[PDB]
Parts: structure tokens; C-alpha cells; sequence
């Protein structure tokens, strides 16, 4: 029982720390469609991003809370989930901004009031 709460395209990348250099996701250079998805029972959250040529996963890893979530530029964001650290260089600045806005959200509802909103904007 999942939910996307964003898509992104962006090249997945990983880095190799023997070599000092970043190398692409699951081998292969190329963009992936990059998702969010939100377990509605658990609470929980995870990425996971597929190639868009041949569908290959190549990130599938869960949100912990308390990530440390950082925006290099404004197109390239990293973070550490495993022992690997994975970085996502994203295709327009459009698609960074709706994957970085919907990690932050799903980082404030892993982490944890206000009254109720307003009307939206007529």
C-alpha cells in the first residue's frame, strides 16, 4: 500500500570511494524517473528511481528519520542512507525543487502543532 508523492527525472549516481569519483546507478549512465513513495500504513518512506530506457532500478532505499538531506546547487542533491552515498542530478531545476519540497515533507512528518490552514487562493 504505497503512494508517489513526487516523480523526478534526474541521473542517479553513487559514489565510489576507492576510485574518488561518482559513478552512475546500477552501472549504466542515464536519467531515471525518480519517486518518493509514502507507505500509508507504516509512515514510512522510500525512493526508488528506474531507468527510463530499460526500466532498471537502480535506487530503492527508505527514508530514515533524521537523514541529512543536502542540496549541493540547486540541481544536484546528496545524501548518505547506507553505507554508499548516492546523489541525484536532476534534469531541470523544475524537478529538483518538487523532489527536494517533498523530502523536506516527508522528513517533518518522520520527525513529527498549528492551527488549521486557510481557504486556498481563489
Amino acid at each position: 500500500s504505497e503512494q508517489s508523492i513526487c516523480q523526478a527525472r534526474a541521473a542517479v549516481m553513487v559514489y565510489d570511494d576507492a576510485n574518488k569519483k561518482w559513478v552512475p546507478a546500477g552501472g549504466s549512465t542515464g536519467f531515471s524517473r525518480v519517486h518518493i513513495y509514502h507507505h500509508t500504513g507504516n509512515n514510512t518512506f522510500r525512493v526508488v528511481g528506474r531507468k527510463i530506457q530499460d526500466h532498471q532500478v537502480v535506487i530503492n532505499c527508505a527514508i530514515p528519520k533524521g537523514l541529512k538531506y543536502n542540496q549541493a546547487t540547486q540541481t544536484f542533491h546528496q545524501w548518505r542512507d547506507a553505507r554508499q552515498v548516492y546523489g541525484l542530478n536532476f534534469g531541470s531545476k523544475e524537478d529538483a525543487n518538487v523532489f527536494a519540497s517533498a523530502m523536506m515533507h516527508a522528513l517533518e512528518v518522520l520527525g513529527g502543532d498549528f492551527p488549521p490552514p486557510p481557504p486556498p487562493p481563489p
